[PDB]
């Protein structure tokens, strides 16, 4: 029975807010609210870097803007290289608002919103909208890549691409609970979230922008030939898709390589990003 009370919780996650703020990076910066379709008001930062360009870092599951270990860096070397920045919490995360989160569906919202939010208020500093996701996050982004023709390119590190082979190994990682323990509790959480499936491998046939897939070796989470089945399925219509395969666990590459990352991830915006 107490299967019921941690589908709730999973879909309705503890919120973790940072301390620190763009001024921590040496950068002014606003606070800003941002409304999405299905009226939730997310929390955010705009960090104006006097670029026509906007790049969004988009966090993961349980996380926010504020993660020490890939938020901070990936926010910091985004403003050293120039670019504009919008990152905000995604539902039910951080400060922003919404009872739940779908870890990837309705979170597509969240970032059409923040494009929206971009081109209705800052129109010259937006010209060019990259996007970098991580785990939740890189799903949300490959999603955005697709379905939203404002965003011209995109890095995807760490991508669930077998969504409830990733839920169920979640159960570990996130909560320390049983991987057997998934089948169980996914009904309720669907049914509190109102979450529904999707067919990532479906994306592989409708991206024809750029776009940079990471993923790390140790990904207790995702497998290695999961993102080479996304990839190799793509390149047959993408010339512009790319994998870098890492030693590194979950979205932890920035992390334990963090000159590479920067490196590989910093030429491809620059390729890119007009
Ligand atoms: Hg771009
Ligand atoms: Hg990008």
């Amino acid at each position: 029975h107490h299967h019921h009370h941690h589908g709730y919780k999973m879909v309705n996650p503890p919120r973790v807010v940072g301390n620190w703020t763009p001024k921590d990076l040496s950068f002014e910066y606003k606070d800003v609210e941002i409304t999405t379709e299905d009226n939730v008001k997310l929390s955010g930062w705009w960090i104006d870097n006097g670029s026509d360009k906007t790049v969004i870092p988009l966090h993961g599951y349980t996380s926010s803007r504020w993660a020490e270990h890939y938020m901070r860096p990936v926010i910091e070397f985004l403003l050293k290289e120039g670019y504009n920045v919008l990152a905000f919490d995604f539902r039910a995360h951080g400060k922003s608002g919404g009872k739940y989160t779908t870890v990837g569906d309705k979170e597509i919202l969240d970032l059409k919103a923040g494009v929206k939010w971009l081109k209705d208020n800052y129109p010259e500093k937006s010209k060019r909208i990259g996007v970098i996701g991580f785990s939740m996050g890189a799903l949300v982004a490959i999603r955005g890549l697709s379905e939203v023709k404002e965003i011209c390119c995109g890095v995807a590190d760490s991508p669930p691409i077998y969504l409830d082979k990733t839920g169920a190994r979640g159960m570990k990682y996130f909560a320390k609970l049983p991987e057997w323990l998934y089948s169980f509790v996914k009904p309720f959480s669907e049914l509190f979230s109102g979450g529904r499936p999707i067919n990532v491998l479906n994306y592989t046939n409708s991206i024809k922008k750029p776009l940079f897939l990471i993923i790390g070796r140790r990904d207790t989470l995702v497998k290695v030939e999961e993102v080479q089945e996304f990839y190799e399925r793509n390149k047959h219509v993408n010339p512009n898709v790319e994998l870098w395969v890492t030693d590194a666990p979950h979205v932890r590459t920035i992390q334990v390589f963090p000159e590479e990352w920067k490196s590989r991830v910093g030429e491809f915006l620059k390729r890119w990003m007009g």
